[PDB]
């Protein structure tokens, strides 16, 4: 333990993170106790255990990510914190989707699924997503002022998934509503929704899509995921359904927040925004992800006793990787508190550390970021905030729910 | 069509059935148009089709039940009616559970599952369920007056399932709450609950139970369902989970309602109740089921064009079996409107017509009925209703939500 941070301060508490990320407190851990046990003696939400290890240094996050053979994802899932009313049963079945699977099942499925995320499958979407990014940005400009999250940030991540899967235009509204309902989480603005019913309707929709594409193949990835290869490897129709569930939760709010936070960073750093509009540099999307770190943390569970950074971790204890801390590690990044869209090298972990679960959508995500920031630069170069960003109440997803913005930059109607 | 019943009268409408079963209208169909098309031109809830065939004669219900090769259960599920807000996606995935499966998948699973429902596996529960029935009935007697549904009808069906599966006593309250939440349906008293989240927690609980029983076998059925036979046939752990989901919806409200309706019948027919208390006849449980017909109707979907009772049914049309009608067919039952606990023979279809989906729990159900009616006769022989039964709002499950009853039969405290 370390005098500056008492062991009962819970870095993943959703009420705390609603107010602020615990940035200063993470920095004290990096300095003085880089692998730190948090006490939650009355029992953690969902898990029912009495605390967790928090891993705050970049090198150790990469170490945990690389050693999946001792740091598993399936005993407890990757999401590191839940409300007090989450049940152990609801936690235990996160493992129906890729993120929360260990070998051999994860290994087989990730190999199949990687067919969908080649530079070719992703570059094929680029023209359509550019064309959608430009319209999103123009339609929003046309309103003069509004909620930048709903009007600029939200749509392109969901269209990227719709375009990747070849979702019929008439099906997009329900797909998108199921995706948004699925991640209702613990914010009171979303208390009314049914995440499980939404996720059941989505699976059912996706399975029907697999059945159809089996008789009528397409140019989209669905066809490649469900066609047996040399060794008869392919997703079954319900594997495909759980894959679609995976994408809807993996590729929506994460990219949406990288966009919202990127724009906030630009609004706080006008010179970076001038430089952006003028060069469109290729290093910008990665600085945006580092800066947003949309996933603040994900965890593993020790599968046997293991030593890590000189600390003895015992089998069954959770080990939480702070990507928010690691992305500002003073030993890895020069001036980590400067938003620099030319930052290079930029070995951020917003997509995870290299390893079995490294984000499969990462290039699709950078492409989404590049497309919308180009559209914003092209169609609303002078936007300025009218209001404070409102934070999402979550202990692990760095979300912004709303941010009032003047698109014309001069109180204009247009 | 027939002049007395216009084609837009919807026999499965939940608002109509909340007021009454359409008994007189079923009787006109048996007389004049025993296979009858109902028009729902604005689209049926869940299914989105424009109506259904209703099958009202006993012989034709048995015919549809026998011919599973042309009357399938998986295209649309067995439940024959849903509210307008039910989605096609939610319907399409009913087929994750046995009731809604066709061959070959149903065939393999029903064969495995029948290991759990032998006269031996069911007779092994009898002492414990007798002992629980007696306590239920005594604890209720001790209150003098109360809700007969909550206090006498509810518990023994849920304990039968708990005892069948060897559910730990400390787990029964959550199991039972998940079961009750799962069948929330469309009654406003249950609008607040989450059936899908409940059904997800239950699956997860059941899978963990399968994992445990694999390392530590038991005398209960779980062990027999998950042990590979000669040919390596057994439920996988998630098959077991979907099996438990099946039981929680198959074996709770159905038996609960056979008990409630049996007692109402006894209260309306005091001589039958005297005769019961005096002989405990063995034919009583089956007359109670015929009389309650807890499932009013279940359907199939034509898998190809077929002729039935001289009527041409086209592929993809739903064919709804009215068990409520068939159980009062004047050609099969002598005086079907007389509640006679000595009725013999009694070829009722409350458990279905013989065929691939005939109720697997039927003897467990009769045993539950016999046990609780013996306990009621033994411990509250003079009970009398204080209040009208309140109906459940459902178009297909003949439920009673509450019924105020004086257990002492003389306004006594005890
Ligand atoms: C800026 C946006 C995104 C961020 C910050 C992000 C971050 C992450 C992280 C942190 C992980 C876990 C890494 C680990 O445990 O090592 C992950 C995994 C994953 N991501 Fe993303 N992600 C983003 C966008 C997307 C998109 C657009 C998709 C696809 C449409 C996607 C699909 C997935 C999938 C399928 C996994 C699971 C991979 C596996 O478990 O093997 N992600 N992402
Ligand atoms: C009085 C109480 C009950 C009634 C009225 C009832 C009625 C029915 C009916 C009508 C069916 C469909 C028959 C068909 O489609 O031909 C069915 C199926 C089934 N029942 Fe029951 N049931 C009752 C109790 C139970 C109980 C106690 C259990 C077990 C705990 C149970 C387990 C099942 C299962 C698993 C099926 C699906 C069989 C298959 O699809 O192959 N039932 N029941
Ligand atoms: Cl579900």
């Amino acid at each position: 333990p370390t005098p500056n941070i008492p062991s009962d301060f819970d870095f993943l508490d959703a009420t705390l993170n609603l107010e602020r990320l615990p940035v200063e407190e993470l920095a004290e851990l990096r300095k003085s106790e880089p692998i730190h046990w948090v006490d939650v003696p009355g029992g953690t939400g969902g898990f029912g255990d009495k605390g967790y290890w928090l891993v705050t240094k970049h090198a150790d996050v990469k170490e945990v990510s690389r050693r999946s053979d001792v740091f598993g994802s399936s005993p407890d899932g990757a999401i590191p914190v839940w409300p007090q009313d989450m049940t152990r049963e609801a936690v235990d079945l996160q493992r129906a989707v890729l993120l929360n699977m260990d070998a051999p099942q994860h290994t087989r499925l990730r190999k199949i699924i990687s067919r969908g995320f080649t530079p070719r499958a992703i570059g094929r979407l680029e023209d359509e997503l550019r064309s959608r990014a430009q319209k999103i940005a123009q339609t929003a400009a046309a309103q003069g002022a509004g909620d930048f999250v709903e009007q600029v940030s939200c749509e392109l991540p969901l269209q990227a998934i719709a375009e990747l899967l070849g979702v019929p235009q008439d099906d997009r509204d329900k797909l998108f509503r199921w995706s948004n309902e699925m991640t209702a989480g613990e914010d009171p603005e979303y208390a009314d929704v049914d995440p499980a019913m939404s996720s059941f309707e989505l699976i059912s929709y996706a399975m029907k899509m697999a059945e159809e594409r089996a008789v009528n193949p397409t140019e989209d990835i669905v066809t490649k995921l469900i066609e047996a290869d040399i060794d008869g490897e392919k997703l079954s129709d319900d594997e495909f359904g759980f894959f679609v569930v995976m994408l809807a939760v993996a590729g929506n709010e994460t990219t949406r927040n990288s966009i919202t936070h990127g724009m906030i960073a630009f609004a706080q750093n006008p010179d970076q925004w001038e430089l952006y509009k003028k060069e469109r540099p290729e290093t910008a999307a990665d600085e945006i992800v580092r800066w947003a770190t949309p996933v603040s943390a994900f965890q593993r569970t020790a599968l046997e006793d293991v030593e890590l950074g000189g600390v003895q971790i015992k089998k069954g204890q959770r080990v939480v990787m702070s990507y928010r801390s690691a992305n500002f590690d003073e030993e890895v990044f020069e001036d980590p508190h400067t938003f620099n869209i030319l930052r290079s090298p930029n070995p951020h972990v917003g997509f995870g550390g290299t390893g079995a679960h490294y984000c499969i959508g990462a290039n699709l995500a950078r492409m989404t970021i590049n497309l919308i920031f180009n559209a914003i630069a092209d169609n609303m170069p002078d936007l300025k905030p009218i209001g404070a960003p409102e934070r999402l109440k979550s202990g692990w997803l760095n979300g912004i729910k709303h941010w009032q913005v003047d698109y014309t930059g001069a109180g204009k109607a247009s």
